[PDB]
């Protein structure tokens, strides 16, 4: 009677998928305070190549991580349009009528440099 296993946190999760995507940090901007909602895609379109990258453990991640944050503390509008459209031109973002995110660690490193830039119009330091 609950002698061996008192009580676990979470039982069996969804159908154990085969080597499913990893886990890290993603950027999600409330769909409410967005206003603009990019139109959905046309044809399914789904590659299969997926080049095996090698982020490896380093430190540069710190930057990307911090970014996601400073992004959450954004409330000036007008810019969101420059963050959604910019990527729009290049798929790789999940859209939803109630949420929308994307991965900045996937697209070229240039896209990240641009974003960070605007995210600092004033003049930190």
């Amino acid at each position: 009677t609950r002698l061996p296993l008192p009580l676990r946190d979470t039982k069996l999760l969804s159908p154990l998928r085969d080597t499913p995507p990893p886990q890290s940090l993603m950027v999600k901007i409330t769909l409410d305070l967005l206003s603009r909602i990019p139109q959905p895609p046309g044809k399914p379109m789904g590659s299969d190549k997926q080049i095996k990258n090698g982020e490896c453990d380093k430190a540069y991640l710190d930057e990307l991580v911090e970014l996601h944050r400073r992004l959450m503390t954004l409330r000036e509008r007008h810019i969101l349009q420059q963050i959604v459209n910019l990527i729009e031109e290049t798929g790789h973002f999940h859209i939803t009528n109630t949420t929308f995110d994307f991965d900045l660690c996937s697209l070229d490193k240039t896209t990240v440099r641009k974003l960070q830039s605007y995210l600092e119009t004033s003049g930190t330091s």
